[PDB]
Formats: C-alpha cells, sequence, structure tokens
C-alpha cells in the first residue's frame, strides 16, 4: 500500500460524452479532459460507472482510454476502469489501459450472477496479471453491484498484491473507519460525494465521484480545510456541494452533469445513451443557472 | 396476447458450452440442441441468464443464436433472448434473432444503473421494433436485475403493442395469480424451477428453466398431471426436481448442469466462464449419478 | 411430529374485537368465536398477529384467551398465540393457555432486538417448558418479525423437544417445500391467504390466516378440492379469496375484516387499536358489499 | 425548534439493570445514574431501546422513569423514551414522565405493524398531547423499526407542533446533512455511536447513545475537538470509541455494556433479560481489561 501513496487524492469519474446519434463525442471528450486538468483536479477516474461504461462495448471502451490518455497522460494521473462482469474482458481492457499508460486499473466486484468471494478474488488476481505492473484500484459499490462482502473479506481483497487503493462508493462510514484502521497506508477514496466531509473524517484520504467534473475544486477545498482545521469552511462546502447534487438526482445526475458541462461550453450533447432518457426541460434554467455560478466561482 | 398462444409451453434456458479455453464449444452447442429436441422439449430460450449471456459479446450471443437456429427452427419454438442493459445493442441482437428465424424475442429489464418506469417502457418499445414482428418476452428477474416494477407497471408493460409473453422469475405468487387474472391470455413463463407446480396453480401456464435441459419432460409431466387432476402425481414430481435442485444449488447451477450434462455425453467440457469456477469435486458422485439417473428415465 | 398430528387443518387467526373506547369487546368476542365455529373452520389462533396481540397487555390477552376457552373448547382446535418479545411474558401467557384448556401454544420468533439463534432456541425452549405439555406451533414470518432463520435453523427449530407444528407466514414456497420434505410428519400451517392453493400444493397440510374470519369455508373448499383432484375448482376458490384479500390490502387487512364483520352483525365496533386509524369512508361501501355478497354466498 | 434549544447535547442512553431473578435492580440504577452523572453526561434518555424497554411492562419502565427523576432532576436533562407499539401504552408513560418532571419525552415511530404515515403523525400528535407540555424527540432508528419515511415525511413529522428534536439512528449522512440543511435550529442527536464524529460534521448538534454509558466523556472531547477545529483529536477519540464498539459488537452491546458496567462497581449483575443471553465467558476478560483501562483513563 505505502508504494502506491502517488495514487492518493481527489480524482473525477469522467464522464463519456455523445453526439446526437449517441456515437461517442470525441471533441467533447477532448475538451472535458481539459477543463478538469484546468480545474486542478488530482487525476481521472475512466471508463466507471459515471462514464456509462456498462453500454458501452470494449472497443468503445478502449477508445475512450485512449484518447483520454492522449490528452492527460504524464499531466494529472489516470486510473482505467477495466471492470466487466467477464473476467477475459476485464483483462483485455487491462492490457489496453497498460498499453495506453495509465498510472492505474479498477474493477467492480463483477455484478448480475451471484460469485462466490473466491471467485472475486481470483477475478482481481487475473485482471491485476493482465495489467503487467499497474496497481489495481479495487471498486466497492453495493447499492449497484448487489455484492456484499464482509469487513473481513474486504481486508483479504485490498491486500492481494498488486492492489493498492479501495474506492469505497458506501454511506457506512463505521466500515470506512475500520478499513483504515486495519491498513494505515491504505489510499482509500471515498465514493459518494454527498457524504465526502465525513468520509475524509472518518478516515478516506480521497475520493472518486462525478459531481467532480463541474465542481472538483470544492472537494479538494474540503481536504484542505479539514488538514488545516478549518471545519467551518469544510461544512460549508459540503453543504454547497449537497445543494448541488440533490438538484442533480432529482434530474438525474450523469445527464444532469452532462447538461451543466454543455452550459460551460465543453459538452455539445448532453445525452446519456438509451435506456436513460434525456433531462426534462423544465431544470434547463437551473441547470444553465449552476453553470453560470460554477463558472464565476472557479 | 391472443394471438401468440403458440408460445405457451416448457422452454428450456439453453446453456451455452464451453471449450477448455473457454471460448465457444460449437460441437456441444449442437449436441446439446439435438439432445434438447430429442427430448421432446416444447422449444429453447437462447442466450438469457442461463447462457450466460451477460458474459458474452454481442458476436458471441449471434454465433450462439445462429446456431441453434440451424440446428432446431422449424423443429421446435426458438426464443431469443437478445437483452442487454443497452437499448442499441438490444436491438441489435433482436434484428439478428429476427434474420436467423427465431419465433420470439426476449429482454431482460435492464439492470445496474436505475432507469424510470417511463425508461423501461421506451427500451422495449425499441428492441420490439428491431425485432420486426417477432413478439417480445418481458423477463423479469428482481432478484438478479435490481428492478422492481410494480405490479401495474408489470400490467403496462405486458400489454405494449407486440408484447406475447412474460417470463416471471419470481417466487412472489401471489402477483402470480393477479397477473392472471389481468390478462386472461397472456402466456406466463414460471421461471424458477423449484416453484413450477404451485406457479402453474398460481396461473402460469407455462415455463423456461436451467433445469429443463436435463429433466424438461418433468415439467410437462406436471402440466399433464395438474390438468388431469393428479395431484399427488404433480407434488411427486416436483419432489424430484426440488431433490435435484438442492444440489444444483450447492453446486452452481449452471455449472452442476453442465456437468450432469458432460455425464450424459452431450457437452465436452462442463466449464462456465470466469469469473465462475469449476465445481467443487466433492459433488461429482452426485452429479454422476443423477446423469446416470436421467439416462434410465429418459 | 406423529404426536401433534390432530392439530392439521384449517385454523382462523382470530381477531380482537374492541369498542369505541378501545376496551376489549367481549360481547363481540364471544360472538366472532360462534361465527368461526359454523363456518366449519377446524380451530382458532387466538392473540396472533391478527389478533392484535402487539397492542395489548399481557392481562388482555389472558381475558381474550380465557373466554375464547369457555366458548369454544372441545367443540374445535384451539392454539393460544402467547410469544411476546420478552421470554418471561411468554411464559406467563403460556402458563395461562395450560390453566385454560388450550390445546397448543404458539409464540412468534421474538423481534425488534436481534437475537442469536441459540437465543430464540432457549426462548422456544423455555415457552414449551412454561406450556407444561401443551405442544408449541413455532410462528415464523419474516417480513414483520425481521428474523431470517436459514432452513437448518428452521429444522433444528422444529425438531425442539415439544414442537408439534409450523405456522410458516411466508411466500417461499421452496422453501415451504423443503420443509414438508426434511419433516414428512409435521403440521404446516400455510400463514399468505393468498397463496393457499399454491402453499397446499407445495407441501403445506393447512392454514392459519386473517381472512378465514369472513370466508374460512372457502379455504377449506380448496383442501377438499385439491384432495379430490379438481384443480379448477381451488384455483377459481383461490382467485374469489385474491379479489377480497385485493380489497382488505387497499382498506387495511384487520380494520376491512372487523367492518365486513360489522357488516354481518358479529362485531359492533369495527376498530382497531391506535395507531391503526379507522378504514377511509370511501370504502365502506365496497365493504359493505363484500359482506352481503358472502352472507348470500353462506 | 428554537425553544427546545436547551436539549442539546450528549445524552447516554440509559441501560437498565436487572438482577438474576431478571427483575429490576433498583440500587444498581441509581448507581449508573450517578456514575453518568459524574461523567459530565449532559442528560440521559431513560427507558429507550438501550434501556430494554421492549422487554418491560409500563408498571417497570414507570418504575425506572421515577427513580431517574429522584436521582438526577434538576442536575441533568432527562428525557423519557415513552415509546410502544400502541398509542395509549405510549399516552400513559408520556403522562408519567410529565407527572415525574421530565424535561423531554420521546418515540421510537411504532413498529412490527406497517402503519401510513398519517397514522405515525397522530400517534406523534396524541403522544405530545399527554405529555403535557413536554417537548417531543421523534425517534427514528430504521434499522429495527422496520418504518421507512421519506425525508419529506421526515420534515413534516419533525415540524408538528411540539417537536423539539429528533433522534436519528441512522448511517446516512447524506440525509443527516439534508436534515439540518431543511431545519437549521432543530436539536439532532446522532444515534449511531461508531459514526459520531462524521455525523456531527454532517450537521448533527448532539448525540445519544448506548456507549456513553462508559465513555460519555470521549464524545464530549469529540463534541469540543471539533468546536475547536482540532480535527486530529476529533478522529482519535472516534477511534478509540470505535475500538471499544468493534468489541461490544463482538460480545453483545447492550450486555457488554453492562459487564464492563460490573467491572466498575456500578452493575450488581450484568444481565439484559431474556431472550437476551448472556456474555460468553471467553469475552470476560476483554472486558474486565476494557473497564480497568477506561477506569485509569477517567
Amino acid at each position: 500500500h505505502h508504494h502506491a501513496t502517488n495514487l492518493r487524492g481527489v480524482m473525477a469519474a469522467l464522464l463519456t460524452p455523445f453526439d446526437q446519434q449517441q456515437a461517442l463525442d470525441k471533441a467533447s471528450l477532448r475538451r472535458l479532459v481539459q477543463f478538469n486538468i484546468q480545474q486542478g483536479i488530482d487525476g481521472l477516474y475512466v471508463g466507471g460507472s459515471t462514464g456509462e461504461a456498462f453500454v458501452q462495448s470494449l472497443s468503445e471502451r478502449e477508445q475512450v482510454l485512449e484518447i483520454v490518455a492522449e490528452e492527460a497522460k504524464g499531466k494529472i494521473k489516470l486510473i482505467a476502469h477495466v471492470g466487466c462482469v467477464s473476467t477475459a474482458e476485464s483483462q483485455q481492457l487491462a492490457a489496453s489501459a497498460k498499453r495506453y499508460g495509465f498510472d492505474a486499473v479498477s474493477a467492480v466486484t463483477p455484478f448480475y450472477y451471484p460469485f462466490s468471494f473466491e471467485e472475486h478474488c481470483d477475478h482481481y488476481r487475473a485482471i491485476i496479471d493482465s495489467a503487467d505492473g499497474l496497481p489495481m484500484v479495487v471498486y466497492n459499490i453495493p447499492a449497484l453491484s448487489g455484492v456484499k462482502l464482509t469487513l473481513d473479506q474486504i481486508n483479504t481483497l485490498v491486500t492481494l498484491p498488486g492492489v493498492g487503493a479501495l474506492k469505497q462508493t458506501s454511506g457506512d462510514l463505521y466500515q470506512m473507519e475500520q478499513i483504515r484502521r486495519e491498513h494505515p497506508d491504505l489510499v482509500l477514496y471515498n465514493g459518494y460525494d454527498n457524504i465526502f466531509a465525513s468520509g475524509l473524517l472518518a478516515g478516506a484520504d480521497g475520493g472518486i465521484g462525478s459531481t467532480y467534473n463541474i465542481m472538483g475544486w470544492r472537494y479538494q477545498g474540503i481536504v484542505k480545510a479539514l488538514k488545516e482545521g478549518d471545519i467551518q469552511t469544510a461544512q460549508k462546502l459540503q453543504t454547497e456541494c449537497n445543494k448541488v447534487i440533490d438538484l442533480l438526482i432529482k434530474t438525474g445526475v450523469f445527464r444532469g452533469l452532462k447538461t451543466v458541462l454543455h452550459y460551460m461550453d465543453v459538452v455539445s450533447v448532453p445525452l446519456c445513451r438509451k435506456p436513460f432518457g434525456p433531462v426534462d426541460e423544465k431544470y434547463l434554467p437551473e441547470l444553465k443557472a449552476l453553470a453560470q455560478q460554477l463558472m464565476q466561482e472557479r
């Protein structure tokens, strides 16, 4: 864990922009990468849940990884989410992430079909082998994956050879503290943006999140406030983030984010892929206003 | 609903055989189709959960659909499970099922990402359009999909134009009865093999199931016995099925079934795809005995 | 299990009548006991969930047990639901049930606080001791109790010395069959009325239910139809029961039942205890019509 | 909400001491009240979940409330948990709490039977009426109660006339922040001890907890640390609390706490009421050493 500390920080879970025909919008992808760099984000987590990975083909996910590395390699940290249900498919993506010069790979616990804990562990070992030296970020999201690991199971996973971090998308901040207590050196990313400040206090040392695409500097600000013992600033920031997240939960999170980015002149066409539908047009004034505010604040 | 009556019956959820390198085992696939036909199954449900769809590429799923239709078209009913999380991917598979001459398509409620009910409805409508005349079998499996439709939502879904059946993989037999009561003419497939007789009594008029690959005629026997008022025979058959299902749940159902079929000289290599592991060797004596019994019964 | 054979059958879960001051209405209690006897019910299950046990004192529950025994002892079977969260309170009620001459006691798995399996076993042992020879009906209702016993645990529970039956208020009809298979002689009551026919087919050999108070003869009719191989009659009866159950779920089940009984001239005041509220006025016409229908049927 | 400000703080959820005969141990109750006062606790929450409310009679609960008021009225704040499933029973306890001179009443959302939101509201209204001027602390504990109120429902409940606070025993710290945001003046108690620091950071302004009986000074330490901007001390204190809570979860929390208090010479007999069993003998050395360490610490 210690030798992977350079993975610590605040990393945006990158969205994947699509054009009007629902194909990859490469110009908006590049813009979004540059926008994140200019914001001072520590890194990008590519092809995750937020990137709409599970409605893309392997080739499409590869195309995104390739373009992001072209734009960002060596400028900020890059973590390739390569996870699929299939081990072999995940391995293909891990090999591609290596080819493109990513700093790390990551995989969601494979979902849909129930797998035993040992099966989960072998899946990660295989993907780690294919990544040929890139550290692995285990990605735990029980709300969506349906996988219910015990703490002892988590401890085993995060100590497999080659694992350098955990992306913990869980609101159980008792478990967050227990993981920190067991693994003093582990890179531990808070996954739910709406509890970020409280997650850091429990023991997370950074985060990966969808809303960082539009306001990542706020999360950076929370890290700084807490380190400096400025609790009022940390709380006020989290409150502002949560006002934004309330709205995005109403609009739909990925599409609301894309829409804000549209009004920030990053994303040409703010659609998610079917079966996601469009943002209700009623929200456009508020989302326009939020883009405007964030641009003035930034 | 009345127009798709001929979809009524007992349809095996076809397994997809793999070779030692985890590629499609085409020879075992063809043998398995012929074996199902020879034992009198009413039809095949291809590329479903049991078929390991969600650890196959679109191309791989199409290759399986194409080969099954070559072997079986016009001899038994053929239902293509075309469902993916992506609507567009599902549409590609529906078009392919039409080109290969399937009798119907089916799609699991798309999973992982939460979608609204309207989004679910638009997903089915798009797939129905791409199926170009093949009726749609809505596939509900809340335990794995994470989708929690209300009864009123199910009623709306199953009355969309082009829907001719529901595959109901749910153990809620109150809801089974309520669905039958609302839709007297709907083809209603019981999805949990271990409650088949009870599902029929509640209102299902057939089933789709994984264990039918090895003992489908027992389920047909249950249909006949209930039709004839022979409750004892139906219960006896259901008891024998459930003894087998207890074992398959211990072994892992798909790989257990593949292993029985291996000992029946149908499937050359009884592996599932990673991250599924192999069957524990401690279960082989029972799986071997079951194969021996079923060969002497059929 | 063989020793308790005479507990098999169809037993109404008796409602506890109250008046407008929320006091026990003993005259309506007696009337309801006689109304049930005349339906040809096999027995009564007194002071259960349906009997509003958990909003009564021990004294009130005892007063009700004593009166039911006066009215019905020797005429029909009598099961006293003595269960409380507290073991000692449950024991007091069990001792009282013995004094009043009940045929059996019953206890819900104690709820609210999580208890270990050993703790549940000791609770049943302690109540069985106080029951002083009355067999015990274990009462499993996971939806309300929060208790999630495994099948192995259920098996150990139902084979404790002194246990003569299981009241299984669960819709898992695989488990219903598995229980019957492990325990061929066990009295096994179906607890969800809206799956009664399917529950019998799975292996239940009777039932205990709230709706039996107003139409218990229908459930006896389903038992008889299944035995005689008249599957369509069993189905049609279950369908009629479920039409009624749809309405009672809309109105609130216990209070809807009490309201029907009120319109049948059995129950003076159709109230449940606070925090149950009254029936919505808009449903009274349907409840009155249902009472009239059921009175005509009988 | 502004008029209940004086209820803000760190209140121990008082344990109810029993003897080997499972009778109330009134001498140990007084000792435990005085011990808590000496720790500098802001107040006591009496006859709650931790107080084993739901395995006591009303008379027993009243006897405890009366003794605690004798020991502590005017010295620390006193909140009577009067909640039962029954509204009338809860009202009796509320009237008694008023007679005894408590500062506030509180009631768990009534459990076991599902009630409508309107029913929950009316339950709280009726208890408030019987509390005759004493403010109400709404008590939300979804894990045990089975009640799943929406945020809008919680907002309505905590703004009923007479409600002065919310005891929020939930680990959802997004919702904790949402509640603070909507109700800037509301007294908001964090209910899960093992996330106390993070709960305060999200917007709780105090807490009610079981483990405060043995180390309440630690929780007061966390409040002070956060107030000063001393994040390190707050984290270190929470970590120490969690080391203890890990052990208590292993041993069983209430009985583990009583056992520590026994080794501190406070509680004569460290038993909970049946169906709670005793502490496993294997854990006694750890609990004694813990008591010794806390005695040395304070």
